[PDB]
């Protein structure tokens, strides 16, 4: 009886084995804009993925992971909310049933169509199992996705989810660049949170930015094709994989921009 998304299972549930569902710097968080304040001190962000080898694509029942090398400094977050270097070691995405949800923070309550997590780790740590023990262990830069016209740059991860439909299947996913994921502006808002799925561990830096992507309704309608169930299971789709807002608690968001 694992953790997952159903009534029986879901984020309600994840506090009896996870108790630190109920701490003080969980996520995700509703972003009140009017309330977040403009930090004239948060430092430019830098996202240097010109290098990054992506190797991998997995089914983990919970999402797809698209997986990058992290062996060496390819792909690198610095500079914001940040102090040192944070290596690239993974992408997903939580997403709705239908557009009006699936985004895990909220912006004034709106919830996007879904949500990219690209997750990086603190290199001082020397490995992501040593880092999310942290609490300056991770990066997330997070990004909204709202239906209208198709993102070019991720339609190569659109066509092979048919390979990788269930549970614990994997497929070769060499040369993605992630840089086709980014919106144009890298305007931010950041707090201190969690991991949004146990073990919700309180070890990320979160930096979610202003402006959503834009996905074509036939991307997302792909990403709900796919299933939480393993090979010959009872179908039951891959949606709403997302958690709800948590309370900000002693927490400040600041904005990167006026
Ligand atoms: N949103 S999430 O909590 O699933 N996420 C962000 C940080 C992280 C680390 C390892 C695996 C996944 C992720
Ligand atoms: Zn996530």
């Amino acid at each position: 009886h694992h953790w997952g998304y159903g009534k029986h299972n879901g984020p309600e549930h994840w506090h009896k084995d996870f108790p630190i569902a109920k701490g003080e710097r969980q996520s995700p968080v509703d972003i009140d804009t009017h309330t977040a304040k403009y930090d004239p001190s948060l430092k430019p962000l830098s996202v240097s993925y010109d290098q990054a080898t992506s190797l991998r694509i997995l089914n983990n029942g919970h999402a797809f992971n698209v997986e990058f090398d992290d062996s060496q400094d390819k792909a690198v977050l610095k500079g914001g909310p940040l102090d040192g270097t944070y290596r690239l070691i993974q992408f997903h995405f939580h997403w709705g049933s239908l557009d009006g949800q699936g985004s895990e923070h909220t912006v004034d309550k709106k919830k996007y169509a879904a949500e990219l997590h690209l997750v990086h780790w603190n290199t001082k740590y020397g490995d992501f199992g040593k880092a999310v023990q942290q609490p300056d262990g991770l990066a997330v830069l997070g990004i909204f996705l709202k239906v209208g016209s198709a993102k070019p740059g991720l339609q190569k991860v659109v066509d092979v989810l048919d390979s990788i439909k269930t549970k614990g299947k994997s497929a070769d996913f060499t040369n993605f660049d992630p840089r086709g994921l980014l919106p144009e502006s890298l305007d931010y808002w950041t707090y201190p949170g969690s991991l949004t799925t146990p073990p919700l561990l309180e070890c990320v830096t979160w930096i979610v930015l202003k402006e959503p992507i834009s996905v074509s309704s036939e991307q997302v309608l792909k990403f709900r094709k796919l299933n939480f169930n393993g090979e010959g299971e009872p179908e039951e789709l891959m949606v709403d994989n997302w958690r709800p807002a948590q309370p900000l608690k002693n927490r400040q968001i600041k904005a990167s921009f006026k």
